[PDB]
């Protein structure tokens, strides 16, 4: 048992990040948008990353960071990594 990635606390970890609370509304479907699309920047979506890391004692492998492009793809990449966990 352990604490897994959640749609809000993914939804939350990009705002504890950047801050920017203008224009972008991820109150809605974001999952599906990319990530300069919810108007997130690279800089400050690898910040979120780290975030991520810290909450839930993983860590983003370096090639397969920058091989995402949706939200959504990275909630279930980090999914299937904790999945091959027990």
């Amino acid at each position: 048992m352990a604490t897994l990635l959640t749609t809000d606390d993914l939804r939350r970890a990009l705002v504890e990040s950047a801050g920017e609370t203008d224009g972008t509304d991820l109150s809605g479907d974001f999952l599906d948008l990319r990530f300069e699309d919810i108007g997130y920047d690279s800089l400050a979506l690898m910040e979120t990353a780290a975030r991520l890391e810290s909450r839930y004692g993983v860590s983003i492998p370096d090639d397969v960071a920058g091989r995402v492009d949706t939200p959504r793809e990275l909630l279930d990449l980090i999914n299937g990594a904790l999945a091959e966990a027990a």
